[PDB]
């Protein structure tokens, strides 16, 4: 499948491709604003994840430091992000289908928009101000607006038994951005789109 990475920011944002286990294609790049970033992601890519950095320093070897998102010091991700970030995720080719969604369940650090570019189902988005209105106690002091497991670490914020519910720290991100998952538990706000299809992921779509 092919994604368009398109920064439709005032700032600059270093976007960040994985698996977890591996970089998806190049693994990250620089993105000034308007810039955009087509990548060719394998069929058949179960759990991917795409996200914005935000203050990166790196080094002529591709080693440094993001405020936001920072995936062990490098440029080319292969592994996940620190929080706070916002998640585009993406399931592909399984049994005939593509899924997926955008979360919040890590935070919120730039706002999203991950849509198809072929027919057949719709896209989601996150695009509220969700780091003004975040609540002091999950301000992330690098920027960003963290998670309450993230920062609190119980079994009730991150469901650690499975079991666990909805939370006044949930219920905000998902009072701003009701296509996002606010919990591991949430409703799934999953979008089925046939197999093989194509994508754009676009930061900060409104603005």
């Amino acid at each position: 499948a092919t994604f368009e990475i398109v920064n439709r920011c005032s700032y600059t944002v270093w976007a960040a491709a994985s698996k977890g286990d591996a970089a998806l294609d190049a693994g990250g790049r620089q993105l000034n604003s308007g810039e955009s970033w087509t990548i060719n992601v394998e069929p058949g890519t179960n759990g991917g994840k795409i996200w914005a950095r935000t203050d990166c320093y790196f080094d002529d070897s591709g080693s440094g430091i993001c405020k936001t998102g920072d995936c062990g010091g490098l440029l080319r991700c292969k592994r996940f992000g620190r929080p706070p970030t916002t998640l585009a995720e993406f399931s592909l080719n399984q049994y005939g289908k593509d899924y997926i969604d955008i979360s919040n369940i890590k935070g919120f650090n730039v706002p999203m928009n991950f849509s198809p570019t072929t027919r057949g189902c719709r896209g989601v988005r996150c695009a509220a101000d969700i780091v003004g209105q975040c609540p002091a106690k999950l301000k992330a002091p690098g920027g960003g607006c963290n998670d309450a497991c993230t920062v609190f670490q119980t079994s009730e914020y991150c469901c650690t038994t499975g079991k666990c519910g909805p939370t006044e720290y949930s219920r905000f991100f998902k009072r701003l951005c009701p296509d996002a998952f606010s919990y591991v538990l949430d409703k799934p706000t999953t979008v089925t789109c046939p197999g093989s299809s194509n994508y754009r992921v676009t930061f900060c779509p409104t603005a």
